[PDB]
């Protein structure tokens, strides 16, 4: 083995809202007992920064260390395709070891968002299904959420991004909620954000 | 470096159908580049069964090889969960690497199938999406299909099996088709394969 690096990048919706701060986030695995001193090099677009907030490594299960820093990057920085570049540097290996993320290359397209009523033959049975279709967005980085009546829906599952056949994702969002509620005449909200929305925001409701 | 190996278990579609035939692969990536020789015994719940059609070794771009070895499997077996055990016997191996797959275990589900038409905020653009809905089977192993009158359909992409809430999968398939087509009045029809279903085999039908 020896020490591996593994570079995670900002949620979604950590990037879309300037409420937020989105982190880039460098891990160091497996850094040896003997010789644990790594060194932590950052750069945006090749510039070396220093505003990282490296962390005390934690020595695991395995008598093994792993240490973490954590770069805040700028919201437009990161949507205006900027590449993080975090360079790891140890005595027990033969080079330092680097590793770049970014944004996906591309031009954003906006996300086409429709909802889409339970079918009759689930009507049979305690609860239903309101679908909402995401379609023709680009990059995949994207965000889903419901509601109605204001208040968080919870009981849903979003599938992940997948590629269409012209390049854009899709997904969907299924909601599952009691068939009372649905033949009540409640309306339901399935909000979506996006880098290329304006706001970065769209929401679209469906009832009876 | 050194010889990963990864084990593959059967196509859905494989193991539900007689028609075809269902098969688990062994692969072995990275394989020395002086040295090159490998072994594989492949047993079934412990019994050597040996029928490992080893297609012939193989070259990839960078110094490495990889070999593979593909068993065929009774249908039957594979859906009363026996264990196929890759027993990849190589010299330059530090030790016989060994791995095994079966199918999940579990009470097996049926998928119920839902078709869902455009919403009339999508019947705008020129194309619109025909939505499947596939919930509530157990396990994820699961294959599913588009045709027309008879003859199959292809603009179509479907997304993974998703775990839902009641520890059942479900997921959705989106059939792309010109809106000429759907305003006529054609039917399109979604074919569902899963183990919890007679034969194998439901289709439901959408139409305008
Ligand atoms: C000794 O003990 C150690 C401790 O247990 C042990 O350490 C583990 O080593 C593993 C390697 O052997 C390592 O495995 C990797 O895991 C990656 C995913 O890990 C995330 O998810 C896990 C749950 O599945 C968590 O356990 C992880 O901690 C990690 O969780 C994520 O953590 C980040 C950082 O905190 C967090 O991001 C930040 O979140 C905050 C919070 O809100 C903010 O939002 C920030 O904005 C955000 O940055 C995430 O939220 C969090 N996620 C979750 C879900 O909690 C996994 O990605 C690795 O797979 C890649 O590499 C393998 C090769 O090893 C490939 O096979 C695999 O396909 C992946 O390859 C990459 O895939 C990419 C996409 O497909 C592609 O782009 C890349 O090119 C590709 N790279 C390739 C092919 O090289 C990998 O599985 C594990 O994480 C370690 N555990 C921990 C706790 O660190 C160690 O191994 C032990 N040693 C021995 C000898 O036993
Ligand atoms: C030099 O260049 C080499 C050549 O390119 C390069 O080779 C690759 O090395 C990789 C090793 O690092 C290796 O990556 C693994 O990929 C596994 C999945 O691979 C499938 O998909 C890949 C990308 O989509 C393809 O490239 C693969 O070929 C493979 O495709 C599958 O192939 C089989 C057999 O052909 C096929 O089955 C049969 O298919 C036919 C039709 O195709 C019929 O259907 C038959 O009936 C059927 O049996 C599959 O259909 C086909 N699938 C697809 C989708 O196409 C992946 O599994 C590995 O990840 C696991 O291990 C890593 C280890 O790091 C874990 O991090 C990761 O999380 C996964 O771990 C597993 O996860 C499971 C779920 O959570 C869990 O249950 C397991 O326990 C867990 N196991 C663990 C943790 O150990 C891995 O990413 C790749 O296969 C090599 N390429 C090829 C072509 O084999 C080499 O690396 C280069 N070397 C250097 C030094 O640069």
């Amino acid at each position: 083995g020896g020490p591996s690096v593994f570079l995670f990048p900002p949620k979604p919706k950590d990037t879309l809202m300037i409420s937020r701060t989105p982190e880039v986030t460098c891990v160091v695995v497996d850094v040896s007992h003997e010789d644990p001193e790594v060194k932590f090099n950052w750069y945006v677009d090749g510039v070396e920064v220093h505003n990282a907030k490296t962390k005390p490594r934690e020595e695991q299960y395995n008598s093994t260390y792993r240490v973490v820093s954590v770069l805040t990057v700028l919201h437009q920085d990161w949507l205006n395709g900027k590449e993080y570049k975090c360079k790891v540097s140890n005595k027990a290996l033969p080079a330092p070891i680097e590793k770049t993320i970014s944004k996906a290359k591309g031009q954003p397209r906006e996300p086409q968002v429709y909802t889409l009523p339970p079918s009759r033959d689930e009507l049979t049975k305690n609860q239903v299904s309101l679908t909402c279709l995401v379609k023709g967005f680009y990059p995949s980085d994207i965000a889903v959420e419901w509601e109605s009546n204001g208040q968080p829906e919870n009981n849903y599952k979003t599938t992940p991004p997948v590629l269409d056949s012209d390049g854009s994702f899709f997904l969907y969002s299924k909601l599952t909620v009691d068939k009372s509620r649905w033949q009540q005449g409640n309306v339901f909200s399935c909000s979506v954000m996006h880098e290329a929305l304006h706001n970065h925001y769209t929401q679209k409701s469906l009832s009876l």
